[PDB]
C-alpha cells in the first residue's frame, strides 16, 4: 500500500500515542505551525485575536478545530493509503473554502513531526519518522492531485 506494512505499523504505533490526548496534540501542532510560519494564522479568521501561546491554549474553539483535524488525519492514516473517499471531501474544503496551498500542508506536516518527536521520542525514532514522513508525503501528493481535479493548482 505504497508504504510497506512495517512502515504503516510504525505510523499507526505513534498515532496511538497521539490518540491518548488528541486535544493536546492538536493545540501544540497548531501553536507550532503559527510560531514557525506566522502567515498560516491568517487562514483562521476566529483565531486572529489570539495574541499569545497561552491565549491559544485557552481557546476551546482552537482546541476543537485541532481535534476535528487530527481525527480526520487519523482516519486517513488508518486506511494505509486506501483513502480516496476520505481525502476527496478534505481536498474540496481546503482548496475551495479555506484556500490552503500545498506548501501550508508541508508546514503543518513539519509541525506534526516536531510535536510527535517532542512528546514521544522513544516511540518516534528515525525509522518511525521516515515512515510518518512518507505517509504525510502520500497524503499531500494525493490531495494535490484532487486540488488539480477541482481546478486548483494549490500554489
Ligand atoms: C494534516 C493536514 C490537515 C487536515 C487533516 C485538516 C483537516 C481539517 C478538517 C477535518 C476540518 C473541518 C472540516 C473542513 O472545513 O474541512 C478543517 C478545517 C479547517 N482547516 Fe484544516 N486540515 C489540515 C491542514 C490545514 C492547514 C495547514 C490549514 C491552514 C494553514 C488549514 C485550515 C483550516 C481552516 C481555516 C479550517 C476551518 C476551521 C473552522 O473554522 O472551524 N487546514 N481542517
Amino acid at each position: 500500500m505504497v508504504l510497506s506494512e512495517g512502515e504503516w505499523q510504525l505510523v499507526l504505533h505513534v498515532w496511538a500515542k497521539v490518540e491518548a490526548d488528541v486535544a493536546g496534540h492538536g493545540q501544540d501542532i497548531l501553536i507550532r505551525l503559527f510560531k514557525s510560519h506566522p502567515e498560516t494564522l491568517e487562514k483562521f479568521d476566529r483565531f486572529k485575536h489570539l495574541k499569545t501561546e497561552a491565549e491559544m491554549k485557552a481557546s476551546e474553539d482552537l482546541k476543537k478545530v485541532g481535534v476535528t483535524a487530527l481525527t480526520a488525519l487519523g482516519a486517513i492514516l488508518k486506511k494505509k493509503g486506501h483513502h480516496e473517499a476520505e481525502l476527496k471531501p478534505l481536498a474540496q474544503s481546503h482548496a475551495t473554502k479555506h484556500k490552503i496551498p500545498i506548501k501550508y500542508l508541508e508546514f503543518i506536516s513539519e509541525a506534526i513531526i516536531h510535536v510527535l518527536h517532542s512528546r514521544h521520542p522513544g516511540d518516534f525514532g528515525a525509522d518511525a519518522q521516515g515512515a510518518m514522513n512518507k505517509a504525510l508525503e502520500l497524503f499531500r501528493k494525493d490531495i494535490a492531485a484532487k486540488y488539480k481535479e477541482l481546478g486548483y493548482q494549490g500554489g
